């Protein structure tokens, strides 16, 4: 069909379906009169990771042979999202396989629907990581993920009578396809003990031993016969009443069960930090056997990098020292320098409250020689302070690994940034702020750690795989070197005043939003208006994030509708998604009422359909690679300040939708490529927050001074949304009028007058697409190619390399 | 090499070959340069497994074509032992595959060792589920066999400082490609609830929901093409803080984690009834969806049997009548009718202590309906017997399916002879017992339902597959079809008097001796002289089956060689193996004492090589494989009366080993078959043991008038055995004294008589042989063939067919 998918070739048409054939019939035990679309899937799934692993076998082989730098990227988490289509695009296999499954009488994309995503994380980190590991590929690293293989994923979001429930994420239910075990590779973790100290030194003894069994899942390349490794691993006890002893073994495998939900706030919970442990003891062995088949760890910083995705891998630093000067008997000053030289930091947000802080008697408890270690570091660290600012004893006690309190507390952040050689924040005003506030000590002590890598997102997911009639239209005028050189979108600048230009980007996003508005009556009998604004807020629900702001929004056109009637306002679907940890309270608090709204604006023949609102249900990858391309508004309004980058941001850019933002994050360098002209900036800068702090904020003054704001909250206060509880959001009312730590009433007014421009602009299509044209344009920055380029260089020490590995 | 191992045809050797490499590039994903054994064997695997589908697929389709009756086999236990060689074995790909593997360079034999046991049994009876697949198969009926999917099989034994140590079996680890995973026929199985009466009769409801998740296992008959499945339930939570209730569903999968280890005892845990509910409660709702796609229940028993295998899965008859009472709304006595002609129950023992009684209490909370199910049968039942034996209110008390006494228990045997229109015996004797003693009542009510059914194993694995030098010499001389057709051994009668025939039987035994004592040094470094007669007993630890007359015949051997050093006796190795139940205090002791007396025999300088003792680690099916084929004398010597059949007797017979036994079980039947005089016979018969009971046994009588038996008691007390724990062994000497249910003195010296004739015997290697031709040539009747074929004919009403169904 569309040209950016690839070659049909007969050729190729006619071998994979006979591999279709024998998968269906081999492997999957069926036969063509009782299989069922999901044995199709799979048939199909199985016949498409055939083509990865040739590629697979030979790119280990290659790194083999050459001995590069490897490239280590631990994360807790990886959202992944479903991998068919991915393959099919980095493959080029997209074409032939809707020939062939065509030629058997299947539609393709009825399948793709079948797939289970892998989600093995909670929002915009975890989906980083996987954004990176797609970019790590396409440009040549010899780059690993490590991480756990959850059994349960992120659950999945039912709404019951306006309220969240939360069912578990069954992934693997139909077998995961795309993975290899390989238990011939499995290690052993330790816990608990106690540590002797010998002659000889330290040794830790009488250890619960648990196992660490691998799964490989492939990770290519775009177009360059690339195939790197995903390495998770799993929990299994060893193999030494009975009956008891045996059910007991689940004690053991219940570490890699299942991810964590809380996204932006810290829990110090034991089966986290023995999922942190578990990991990062895991990985360091099988990373330093793979460099013992190259006594001499001088070159164990030139032949791998670690990079540790925020502070969730953070004891990777004393197991390191651990192995180093208890196994391999280095001595402690030389160990010290190849840890430093070895691992790197990157910071992925200034909330006090997301910030992992562990209690000393977890530690001690659970991992008593890696205590002790971090005592050591701790000590010898105070000394290099001591010595270069004499006599401060103030920024001795601030800088400290150990903070004192009635209990005592590690920050796991302080020892990042001790013993690692590069810290790095997600976006250039977030590096700022950390120079400028919470690391501000630790940056006059070592200036030259600190760095920026702004994040970005892959544009094979986040354009090509979700948005083939926008990824084509531009490939028509300017070719597909753009695909890994998204630089290139530039050379559409010279096309925003082509009138065919115009009419395809807006026929395109047309397409988009009548496709969503289908899917959306289809599986969910929701019926909307396609002719109107989408105007879209999907990330995960907290208090930094202002989804009650965008509430507040709402409710005003709504009661501007009530007020007159019968004037012309520009229809908006507003839609708002996103999944809430199950212990936040007000979180859960603010989706009941996002459907509450839902349920009287929805129902109201006066407002006709000039304003829905939805809250879309289970927001996750796979849906929003449906819900971005058909957007034309795209909500990123945090507080300044508390954002640390964002990457929803990004995708919206790319798949011509305008902004409204704060000042926040990524969103500073994104007006700052396309122009502030091209972009609905208003509210606070970080700068302003600063200032309201110190004055002090009071929100009793918003509601006195605006009638409008004082109107929807005497609604919200006295049943207006909710009839049967008259009470039922007296929480967010008394939260917002006393205890409102982001300000959301301080932008309300600012916020109210942009959206008053995104409406003037809507109902000039002419003007609103080449504000698109220009977005799109100079969104080429936002391209994870570009971060990993900079990782690479700048931190990593290795070389990008675009080169083909041989077919 | 072999004939009776199929073609090694140029085109099959080609085409095996390009598929396993085929399977060790793409499905195992590894390179010839990495690959392990473990690689091989499971390319290998895959590729056998390749030839067994299409046949698969073809065999289930004939089924739904034809429409057949089927035969449901409940057992809560199959005990498969290894797959990969019968799969060869059954589809004529032993030579071929043998010729492929060693034209890529491996020998196929090392690679078959790698295959775990699939041990999902104890002992006996989970072995004749096993065979009895493979002659089902064999003989083309309509056959499915049921159970559980353990993720945990009868544990690994270890020895350490001879005694007993368990580990888990962890048979999984590795991954299983045999199986086929069926996630979308997951059914729900449910537990506790409470019963509701409503106008329209009885509802169980507020119940405890546990999916049952079906995997399916090939069952390939002889040569015929036939294939038939086994279907394996595992245990599945269903996908209604938040992390815990997360970790909890492990409490319903617990279900199918590990088969309770004891063989021959009674626990009355409740794990163990869930166990007995869930595989009862899914498989009944498949039989009964397969049978609504052929209202009208009347056909039911001519479409469906179903076979309890013990009264392991007795519940079926409650199951049954609760679906089509409760929720098909038949009525009551017409559910009856069905249920009766559907059903049919096999008892495998006599010991009071082996019969499940289970509590009312724990049926009340866990299966309220089920109960009051149990209650109208047995008032019904008890009805029955009133009317036909007016005034006999002992009887009726007997009789009834509900024990009185401190708590009350419900008999499951009296259920499944209530709601079964046949009842079996597992050898001619047990039967008669049946009928004489325990179930007396309930064949003076309803004699037609009494049968016997002989047990059988199956010569594919138990000559062909694990002595292919003997079954190559016999098939020289009568050709093949005796594989299925066991009575054909008989012409091998005619060559009993043949000088060649004669040394190849002696050679072939030679041979197997070799090879075990060979595996017995590389495996556990123990040096045995393969001159001697091996005088093996090798089954589950049990005071019943006598393993302590053995020890004693041995304990003698060794005190004649100490008086009388420098005469010549015929050399001997004993060895004894089985496994003991965890909790079975007597047992583990007598394990203990065989090494104990193992460390004194094999180090006396005087024995020399005349006595070996050895205590073979870890019995299971593959172990029997080798050990069986390698024997000279046969140990069963269990009380009169006590062992019901008996199979490892059989395997014996047929690879020409002697037996020495009492008059029990099967081997009455056996020596029927070969005649007396070609049988090592001694000891009370059944009418003796109880003139003993009736008398009264006093062991003390033996212990005064037999001074050989003495002094071994007097080594036994006073440390001879185990000299830094004098009093080690008083549980067992007091056992003896006082305590012995089983009799063992009173067998003592006819033994021993019965043993000194044996090593007579011994000592002219020609006489010795064509006693053997005599057994081997007489063994026909015990081929599971026979057996399945009079199940067939007088118990489920189907005909055997021999034919093939096409290629
Ligand atoms: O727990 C977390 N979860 C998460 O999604 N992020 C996000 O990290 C993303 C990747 O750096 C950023 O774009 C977002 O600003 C930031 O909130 C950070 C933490 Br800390
Ligand atoms: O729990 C049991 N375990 C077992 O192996 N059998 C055996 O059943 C085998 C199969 O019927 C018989 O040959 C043996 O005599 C009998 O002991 C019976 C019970 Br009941």
């Amino acid at each position: 069909q569309i040209s950016v998918r690839g070659l049909a070739g007969v050729e190729n048409v006619t071998e994979l379906k006979k591999n279709f054939n024998r998968h269906l019939h081999f492997t999957l035990v069926k036969d063509r009169n009782v299989a069922t679309p999901r044995d199709y899937y799979f048939a199909l799934a199985h016949t498409v990771r055939d083509h990865l692993v040739g590629r697979w076998i030979r790119t280990q082989q290659h790194y083999y042979e050459k001995d590069p730098k490897r490239i280590y990227y631990l994360s807790l988490e990886f959202y992944m999202g479903r991998t068919l289509q991915n393959t099919m695009v980095n493959l080029a296999l997209e074409n032939a396989c809707d020939e062939a499954t065509y030629q058997l009488g299947l539609d393709m994309e009825e399948l793709e629907e079948i797939e289970e995503d892998a989600g093995l994380g909670n929002g915009g980190l975890g989906r980083l990581a996987a954004c990176f590991l797609d970019s790590m590929a396409t440009l040549g690293l010899a780059a690993y993920g490590y991480g756990i293989r959850y059994e349960f994923g992120i659950f999945n979001q039912k709404i019951c009578g306006g309220w969240q429930m939360e069912e578990a994420d069954d992934w693997l239910r139909y077998g995961n396809p795309w993975e290899k075990a390989r238990p011939e590779f499995t290690l052993p973790v330790h816990f608990y003990g106690r540590v002797e100290h010998t002659s000889q030194g330290a040794k830790w003894v009488d250890t619960q031993v648990v196992l660490a069994m691998p799964y490989d899942t492939p990770v290519p390349g775009y177009r360059n016969n690339v195939v790197n490794t995903m390495r998770l691993w799993s929990a299994k006890a060893p193999n030494d009443g009975y009956i008891q002893a045996v059910l007991d073994r689940n004690l053991a495998e219940n570490i890699s069960r299942v991810l964590y939900p809380n996204d932006n706030f810290f829990e110090g919970k034991e089966l986290r930090l023995k999922q942190e442990y578990f990991v990062v003891a895991a990985t360091l062995q099988d990373i330093i056997r793979r460099f013992k088949s190259s006594t001499n760890f001088d070159a164990f910083p030139d032949k791998v990098a670690i990079q540790l995705n925020d502070t969730h891998p953070s004891l990777a630093i004393p197991e390191l020292m651990r192995v180093l000067v208890d196994l391999e008997r280095l001595d402690w000053d030389k160990a010290w320098e190849v840890t430093v030289k070895t691992c790197a930091y990157t910071n992925h947000t200034v909330l006090p409250e997301a910030l992992e802080r562990w209690p000393v008697h977890l530690l001690e408890t659970l991992l008593p020689r890696h205590l002790q270690i971090i005592y050591e570091i701790n000590q010898r660290f105070l000394n290099r302070v001591a010595a270069a600012f004499p006599g401060d004893v103030d920024r001795l006690r601030r800088m400290s690994l150990v903070e004192e309190g009635a209990v005592k507390r590690i920050n796991m952040a302080h020892l990042c940034i001790a013993g690692s050689h590069a810290v790095n924040g997600v976006a250039r005003i977030h590096s700022e702020i950390l120079k400028k506030t919470i690391f501000k000590d630790f940056y006059e002590l070592e200036p030259h750690k600190f760095q920026n890598k702004t994040n970005g997102i892959t544009p094979r997911r986040w354009l090509v795989l979700c948005n083939p009639g926008l990824a084509e239209i531009i490939a028509e005028r300017i070719g597909e070197e753009y695909i890994s050189d998204l630089d290139q979108l530039r050379k559409l600048l010279s096309y925003v005043d082509d009138e065919a230009f115009i009419r395809d980007v807006a026929k395109v996003k047309q397409e988009n939003k009548l496709k969503f508005a289908a899917y959306l009556e289809r599986e969910y009998k929701v019926h909307i208006n396609p002719n109107s604004l989408f105007d879209v807020q999907v990330k995960r629900i907290h208090e930094y994030k202002r989804q009650l702001l965008n509430c507040l929004h709402v409710i005003t056109l709504y009661n501007r509708i009530k007020k007159e009637p019968n004037k012309f306002v520009v229809p908006r679907t507003v839609m708002i998604g996103g999944k809430a940890a199950p212990g936040y309270h007000m979180a859960k608090m603010i989706i009941k009422l996002i459907t509450a709204i839902g349920d009287v604006v929805n129902h109201d023949p006066v407002v006709g359909d000039r304003l829905r609102v939805i809250f879309l249900e289970n927001y996750r990858v796979s849906l929003a690679e449906k819900v971005i391309p058909a957007a034309d508004l795209s909500e990123q309004i945090s507080t300044a300040g508390t954002e640390a980058s964002g990457t929803g941001n990004m995708k919206f850019m790319l798949n011509g939708a305008l902004t409204i933002g704060t000042m926040d994050g990524a969103n500073v360098e994104m007006a700052e490529e396309a122009g502030e002209e091209n972009f609905f900036i208003f509210g606070m800068r970080v700068e302003d927050v600063d200032r309201l702090d110190q004055r002090g904020y009071n929100a009793q003054e918003y509601y006195d001074r605006i009638p409008e704001l004082r109107q929807i909250i005497e609604q919200l206060s006295s049943g207006f949304f909710s009839p049967k509880q008259p009470d039922l959001f007296k929480d967010i009312v008394n939260m917002l009028m006393h205890h409102d730590r982001f300000k959301v009433f301080a932008d309300y007014e600012e916020y109210v007058k942009c959206q008053e421009r995104v409406s003037a602009l809507y109902k000039n299509p002419r003007e609103w697409t080449r504000m698109v044209i220009r977005n799109i344009a100079t969104s080429g920055k936002f391209s994870s190619d570009r971060t990993i380029a900079q990782y690479a260089r700048e931190i990593w020490g290795v070389e990008p390399s675009r080169q083909r590995l041989p077919a």
